[PDB]
């Protein structure tokens, strides 16, 4: 997509060499923002084939409040295998914080239900927020949440959402993150009877790994195709009752997929 | 400042009318980012006089972990009076979350000390984060944290910082927020022996209140002056041992101050 390749090129032109946790090395910039008007089409990258099955099931998994990879395996999704322990557990990552953030006084707060209540009863609120960044449980998480914090906003009958992502693998992770949150905005808007507005992505350490350079040069030689359209076929009773089969991505005609290793 | 007046004008040109919590009404945009290179000068607005005393003492107060306004009063700072209860308390807002985030298992985490340790031992880390957004204590806070989440980044010997601000009063609050975080970056860099890099500000609901319009038009008619320079006169033993007297802002020559009411 145009915004996405512009970011790739910016990182190549302006990124500084940085060592990283994984020992791979990156080119890195700090602080970037882009905006996707969801009415223009579903922001799924077309200059390489993205695996929609993994994208959709990962989100349905977050929404169940699940942090064990068994559900993903049952559905032949293997994107989280490297970080799971021997029991398939990741610790209280995304889904657990979204659905059941534990309090000091022994309560569990379901942030997704709170948001739905705010959207339905106080849409002008400037506090419609979900955070995965639970300081008190970081030490138990397999990986600290990279997409850490997001905010909804309603104006003129449209639902917008901004994500803060502290750390972004531009080549592997970012195409998934964009499509994942665009999907959630479409689901939330359907449930609240709103139109889709903008998805605003904000990055902290936004980087290309040093062993993704050939792949990046390949992809940058490709022309983007027209964006596909997202069709939701059914309106479930709640945000927690969506199924893989409810989504149809129409007119997705990507360039070939590009293999790249993940930095563990 | 140039970036700051450009934002003001953008909100006037592109903002949509939105009702708000306070009942005042705003013009609002969603999602904005600007960058201040701290080597260019200290980003204190010059097209109106800013009260540095309130700015500096509020930060020293956050860093003590204090949430009662008595310290501010002792120093003739009245910016938090409207939201305090009868005992002068605000509940577990900024300072408490920064210094003593309470965990489920009964611990208190000092996020500022953790950050200092990360900067000193793992500067390439993509997880150098402080969050005030403690979901489990929101119901006890006088106002939910508007400057909610920030991240440090080190590259090439320079310290950068990005703030996510969920809600931004462009006229009254923003000049304070910019200068407040620029100050903390200078303090942190001094303590860690780094140079200052960029302060990146990211906003969610970024708005002008309807009863700030005359004031906004006045300020937009003014030419920005050269930025002042921040001098820190002493290197204290720790980040918690700074005093008001340690800071000197040299060459600050603002246009006159502009009175505006705060929306409660
Ligand atoms: C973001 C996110 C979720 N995640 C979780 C996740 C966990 C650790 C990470 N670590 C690093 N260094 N980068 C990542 O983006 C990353 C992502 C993903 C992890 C891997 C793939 C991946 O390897 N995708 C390949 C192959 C897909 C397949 O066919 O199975 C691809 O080509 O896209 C995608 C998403
Ligand atoms: C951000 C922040 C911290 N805060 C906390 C705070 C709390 C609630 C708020 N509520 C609203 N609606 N806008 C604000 O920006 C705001 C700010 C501030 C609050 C008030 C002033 C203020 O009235 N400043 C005046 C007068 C200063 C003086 O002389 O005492 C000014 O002209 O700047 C500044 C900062
Ligand atoms: C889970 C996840 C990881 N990542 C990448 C960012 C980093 O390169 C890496 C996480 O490593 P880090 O914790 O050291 O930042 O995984 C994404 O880009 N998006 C994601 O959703
Ligand atoms: C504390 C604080 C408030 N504000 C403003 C943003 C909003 O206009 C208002 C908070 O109200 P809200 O919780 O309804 O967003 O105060 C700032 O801009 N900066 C700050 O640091």
């Amino acid at each position: 997509m145009k915004q996405y390749l512009e970011l790739m090129q910016k990182v190549l032109d302006e990124g500084t060499q940085k060592n990283d946790r994984t020992g791979t090395g990156t080119l890195s910039i700090f602080g970037h923002q882009m905006r996707f008007n969801l009415q223009d089409g579903f922001p799924l990258v077309t200059t390489k084939r993205c695996h929609l099955r993994s994208i959709i099931h990962e989100l349905l998994w977050f929404l169940q409040g699940d942090t064990n990879i068994a559900y993903l395996h049952e559905n032949n999704v293997t994107i989280w295998d490297e970080w799971a322990d021997e029991n398939g557990d990741l610790g209280p990552v995304f889904g657990k914080q979204w659905r059941a953030w534990p309090t000091p006084d022994g309560r569990h707060i379901d942030q997704i239900t709170t948001v739905l209540n705010q959207l339905k009863n106080d849409p002008d609120s400037r506090r419609i927020i979900v955070s995965a960044w639970n300081v008190g449980e970081l030490d138990k998480m397999a990986l600290a949440p990279c997409h850490a914090f997001f905010q909804f906003y309603v104006a003129d009958g449209k639902l917008s959402c901004q994500l803060y992502q502290r750390s972004c693998d531009v080549f592997l992770g970012l195409p998934f993150n964009i499509a994942s949150y665009a999907l959630l905005v479409h689901m939330m808007a359907q449930q609240c009877d709103l139109e889709v507005g903008d998805f605003v992505w904000t990055g902290g350490d936004t980087h290309l790994y040093s062993n993704h350079m050939d792949q990046t040069h390949l992809q940058l030689s490709r022309e983007p195709r027209p964006l596909p359209k997202l069709i939701i076929k059914r309106k479930p009773e709640s945000i927690f009752d969506y199924r893989f089969e409810d989504f149809e991505i129409e007119g997705y005609d990507p360039h070939p997929g590009i293999k790249a290793p993940v930095a563990i």
